[PDB]
RNA sequence: AAAAAAAAU
């Protein structure tokens, strides 16, 4: 019901001097007064609604406003530094742009002094910290373009396909031990080029130039796909909900004349009589708007500057973005910092008028980085790795327990005319010399190598594998580029006959490396049962001194939503078994979340026939607005399952939600102490003193070694414990936890559990409602092993 | 899909 408090501090690793993009905030004891706004029509947009009261305040200052400058968050909450003359009966108003009905009125009043309070125990109003965001944000939401908690501007940057760069910040206010903080980071999304819808079109089915014919049925479609949804305007703002079958030409609505009678008249037609206008292009379809008869030639719309996009981007979209907005953690400190110049606070007359100050440098803040688990590895010299800046290798190494492979074969559906013979020849000799070095001996050549192109020969092929060769363990299947054909090699291999499969581009078959091969057995040791390597068993957090079980939750949205819950079978912990559910649309809490960890109890108690004392649940992609609902449903649920496996079964719960998706940054200040050339903070830095909850338990802990631009630490908030965690034991298992993870040997940004259920979800996705929960059910054999690997 | 990190009418 209610997380927590902070047990402790934790004074693990040695200390390093750091800065946060918190920027602290000097804030009054006076009372914030709370104004209701009931403004007519309802529906509109919060911009329409910011500027009708933006022109209320003025129109009405004589009598009701005067020098006052309230704060408005868009839709019904007006907030001012000193009581309105009108608390506490009905005002009416009425505001003209175009005529508006705005009722005005007094709710409450915010103490700020009860938020002071709360930042030393007290133990926070929700309430109080929303009317600083208000006014915050109140004059950067009329200069830029909104997006959640964000503001963007146009700059001219584009990604094709009709998609833009649009470069902007992050802002908000968050609360920490003694002080609010303003959390401040520069920021970039996709945004729709306004132009032309005809350009749009251009754009989307890359053409040079529209002139031509009706579009195909191809075209079409792809070209739906983009726009619908989308806002255009006449050259009046409509929505599009579909792209009609029929060019403009042909394309008809009824038409009420003036005799009554109704008419089939064409959209074309329509144009000529009603505006004029002669179609240019005619043979080109129309943009259904409105709800179901209103159709719009493509030629007088444009599309409406300033919308996000939502939609997936092309893999080379999405590059282009990483690459013209990733930086180093220096560089990005210097836009923060200019980003403060430009936004002046201190000047905003809003914020004056709150009496609000914030401090214009980084907060500074003592982290501690953690010291790296020792790498446990097996084969003859059983030998030790340490974690070198998130890194280690296998050289002179061999895996704890490796997998000695006598039985594989090969099917390349890449063409012979590409990936000949001598390739073949030469990537297995590579590949089994690496496997001899790692631990995990291929022996013989492979009994079988073959051809075969097109998704649809997968399965009569893996039939004929199955029942030939006996105790066949591998396949490894040569792909060539992206291509329909791996999900239906995974759907066949994970989920009917039951088949260990390992996919591998035709590049990376013709040109071989050892890095790419070495990391290649990583994955295949583990998918045949293998185990490449554990922690070191003498140093490991207290936790390991009884049966316990870890589990990482999420759930990946797209038609349905896709829950993904893993858990360790060992005490290693290294295998994992995953459990995975289709789900409601969008919908974040794990529904069948009891019945999920039941399934991995019983697996957890076959394997190791212990019963977990502990249950360690790590849960992904959770925001902090949601956090009582999951806990809610979610805690119950795992609790459900202990009781329904067996009445007076009580394992002490560790309820944990993990989040990579804020805008918190840590930079060195020391730089001595930058790693590599991005200039991020190290492996394992940790904190959990100046910019975390003022009562609750929570902590940052960048796990991982920053490769390019600015690392994510990643955050972690205990939701609940039945454990009595420490700061450092728990600090100290999530990072060992991220240095169990089998396909790399690097600690990774978040535990392998989490990262696991990222990747079962994925994979069910693959997979492709009674049947969509059987196309995601997984084989008997295939669920005994890490198929997701 | 060798892999991690990195922006989202």
């Amino acid at each position: 019901f209610k997380p927590p408090p902070r047990p402790d501090f934790g004074t693990s690793g040695r200390t390093i001097k750091l800065q946060a993009n918190f920027f602290e905030m000097d804030i009054p004891k006076i009372d914030i007064y709370h104004y209701e706004l009931d403004i007519k029509p309802e529906k509109c947009p919060r911009r329409v609604n910011r500027e009708i009261v933006e022109h209320m305040v003025q129109h009405f200052k004589t009598q009701i406003f005067g020098d006052r400058k309230p704060v408005f968050d868009g839709r019904k909450n007006l907030y001012t530094a000193m009581p309105l003359p009108i608390g506490r009966d009905k005002v009416e108003l009425e505001v003209t742009l175009r005529i508006f009905k705005v009722s005005i009125k007094w709710v409450s009043c915010v103490s700020l002094q009860a938020l002071h309070d709360a930042l030393s125990g007290r133990l926070v109003p929700f309430e109080t910290i929303q009317a600083l965001d208000v006014v915050m944000r109140h004059l950067p939401s009329m200069r830029y373009t909104p997006v959640g908690r964000s503001f963007f501007t146009a700059s001219s940057n584009p990604l094709g396909g009709g998609r833009e760069v649009w470069f902007g910040f992050h802002q908000s206010v968050r609360p920490s031990l003694w002080k609010m903080m303003l959390n401040i980071d520069v920021s970039a999304t996709a945004f729709y080029k306004a132009q032309p819808v005809i350009e749009f079109v251009c754009e989307v089915l890359d053409f040079k130039s529209i002139e031509q014919k009706p579009l195909t049925d191809s075209q079409r479609v792809k070209f739906t796909k983009e726009i619908k949804g989308l806002k255009v305007e006449i050259t009046r703002k409509y929505r599009v909900c579909n792209v009609t079958r029929r060019p403009a030409s042909h394309q008809t609505f009824p038409l009420q004349q003036e005799s009554g009678q109704t008419v089939e008249c064409t959209v074309a037609q329509y144009f000529k009589d009603r505006h004029k206008l002669v179609l240019r292009y005619p043979h080109l379809p129309c943009l259904q708007v409105g709800q179901e008869h209103t159709y719009l030639p493509l030629e007088v719309c444009n599309i409406v500057a300033g919308q996000r996009c939502i939609k997936k981007l092309t893999d080379n979209q999405t590059s282009t973005m990483i690459r013209a907005t990733a930086r180093s953690a220096p560089d990005r400190q210097e836009e923060i910092s200019k980003l403060m110049r430009s936004a002046d606070f201190n000047t905003d007359p809003y914020v004056r008028e709150f009496g609000i100050m914030v401090k214009d440098e980084m907060t500074d803040v003592t982290g501690r980085v953690l010291q790296p688990p020792s790498i446990l590895y097996g084969g003859r010299n059983k030998a030790i790795a340490t974690p070198v800046q998130g890194v280690w290798d296998m050289r002179n190494k061999q895996f704890h327990t490796g997998i000695e492979i006598k039985v594989w074969a090969i099917a390349c559906f890449a063409p012979q005319r590409q990936c000949t013979e001598v390739h073949l020849k030469s990537f297995t000799e590579q590949l089994r010399k690496i496997s001899r070095d790692a631990g995990m001996p291929i022996q013989g050549q492979p009994c079988f190598c073959k051809y075969a192109q097109g998704a649809d020969s997968v399965e009569p092929m893996f039939r004929h594998l199955k029942n030939t060769y006996a105790g066949l363990q591998l396949v490894v299947v040569i792909l060539p580029g992206k291509t329909p054909v791996y999900a239906e090699v995974k759907r066949v291999g994970d989920t009917v006959l039951g088949m260990a499969t390992q996919c591998v581009q035709m590049k990376n078959v013709q040109r071989t490396t050892p890095q790419t091969l070495s990391n290649l057995c990583l994955k295949i040791n583990v998918k045949l049962g293998g185990v490449n390597n554990i922690l070191l068993p003498q140093g490991r957090p207290p936790v390991f001194q009884q049966p316990v079980i870890f589990l990482g939750a999420d759930v990946t949205h797209p038609k349905p939503s896709i829950a993904a819950v893993v858990g360790s079978m060992d005490a290693h912990p290294n295998r994992y078994c995953a459990t995975v559910r289709v789900q409601q649309h969008r919908q974040e809490i794990i529904q069948d979340l009891a019945a999920m960890v039941r399934e991995l109890l019983i697996q957890f108690y076959k394997s190791t026939r212990f019963k977990p004392t502990r249950i360690i649940f790590y849960r992904d992609g959770v925001s902090e607005g949601q956090f009582q609902q999951v806990l809610h449903h979610e805690l119950l649920a795992i609790r459900e399952a202990c009781i329904k496996l067996e009445k007076d079964y009580q394992p002490g719960i560790t309820f944990i939600v993990v989040q990579k998706r804020h805008h918190t940054r840590l930079f060195c200040t020391d730089k001595n102490e930058r790693v590599g050339k991005s200039g991020n903070i190290p492996a394992g830095t940790t904190v959990d003193t100046k910019i975390t909850h003022p009562t609750e338990f929570d902590f940052y802990l960048c796990s991982h070694a920053g490769i390019q631009g600015t690392s994510r630490p990643s955050h972690y908030h205990v939701l609940w414990d039945d454990n009595r965690f420490s700061s450092d034991e728990l600090q100290i298992l999530t990072y060992q936890l991220c240095h169990t993870y089998v396909r790399c040997t690097r600690s990774v940004s978040i535990p392998a559990p989490a990262y696991y259920a990222h990747l079962v979800a994925f994979r069910a996705r693959y997979h492709l409602h009674q049947a969509l929960a059987k196309a995601v059910q997984v084989h008997q054999d295939t669920l005994r092993t890490m198929y997701f690997a």
